[PDB]
Formats: structure tokens, sequence, C-alpha cells
């Protein structure tokens, strides 16, 4: 259920983004004029941007379960507690199809959470990585399509501060999308090998 309602968060993250970017909407692409055919709601979207969606909860939950951590719905009244940002009338379409962004403002997460948060980056520039190095590309410091060079290719402890924040900020809302909700990310126990 909670894979139901992340890929639905994290698409009302990918729309007033767009909103703050400058892209209306339209039944037509069109980059030019900013129009993308995917600013709908979760109900109506097109069969391949829910399972995208879908895959990617499925692959943060397993990366999350990966680790040992226990995931229960301890205390479902904090559902009962959440609410939605309601935003103003400059992020609304020609639809009328308005975001609605949780209201995570007064969640707070532990530093065990932040570094949670920390892993699932460092996972998640693992598995871009194995996948860029599969098609192909190697390190470079000067970026071309023909030769496949990727100047992010390092080792995370050398990356650039905003590549590295951009994703930490995403997967720390994600985490507070699932706390939220009323679900303890308690980690495991058996850490001492």
């Amino acid at each position: 259920k909670i894979r139901d309602r992340l890929a639905e968060n994290i698409h009302e993250l990918w729309g007033m983004n767009k909103i703050e970017l400058g892209w209306t909407f339209g039944k037509i692409r069109d980059d030019n004029k900013r129009q993308h055919p995917c600013l709908v709601e979760f109900s109506k979207l097109p069969e391949t941007e829910k399972n995208y969606n879908l895959q990617m909860s499925t692959e943060t939950l397993k990366t999350l379960l990966a680790l040992g951590c226990h995931i229960a719905h301890v205390n479902p009244a904090a559902e009962e507690d959440l609410k939605k940002v309601k935003l103003p009338k400059n992020y609304m379409m020609s639809n009328g199809y308005k975001p609605a962004p949780l209201d995570l403002s007064d969640v707070k997460l532990l530093p065990p959470q932040e570094v949670l948060v920390d892993k699932l980056a460092e996972n998640a520039h693992n598995v871009w990585a194995k996948d860029r190095i599969k098609q192909g590309w190697t390190y470079g410091i000067q970026q071309d399509l023909k030769n496949k060079r990727n100047p992010r290719l390092v080792p995370y402890a050398l990356l650039d501060e905003r590549t590295k924040k951009s994703n930490r900020d995403s997967l720390r809302e994600a985490v507070r999308t699932f706390v939220g909700y009323g679900y303890n990310i308690e980690p495991s126990d058996q850490e001492l090998a």
C-alpha cells in the first residue's frame, strides 16, 4: 500500500517541480512551448509512467529491506494526522490538475535515518554507475557521446556536492514520506559481524 503511495508522491514531486521549471500542460509534447502530456493525476497517468513509478518505489523498498530494516505500520494514527500542501493558484494547469505534495515540513528524521539516506544515495550511485559501465561508459573529464565518457564515474566520497545533494534530498523526502504514513524505518539489530 505504501508502494502505491510513494510512487504517487514522487509523481507529485514530479508535478510542481515542472511548474517551477516553467513547463505547461498540453495534449502534445513540445519543448518549444514546454508542454508535457504526462502532467495529470496518478489515476489518469499512462501505464508506462505508472509502472516506472511503481518500479522505482519497489526498488527503493527492496534497497531498504536488503539492509535488514524492519518496516511495520505500528502507528497508523499519524496517517490520520497527515495532510497535503495547498499550492496557490499559479500551480494550476489548463486542465485543473493541481499537484498535492504531502505536508512533511513537521516530519523530522533521526541521524540513523540520515545515515540510511546516505546509504540509499550510495546504493543509487552504485546502481547508476554499474548501469553506465554496462552500457560501455568509462571515466572521462570531457563528456562526449561517441567515446562514452562520464565525469561522475567516481567513488562516492569524491563526487560533486550538488549532485550528491539533490539525490540525498530526494531520498530524504522519500524517507519522510515513509515515516509520515506511520511506517517504522528501524534498521537491523545484527550489525556486529
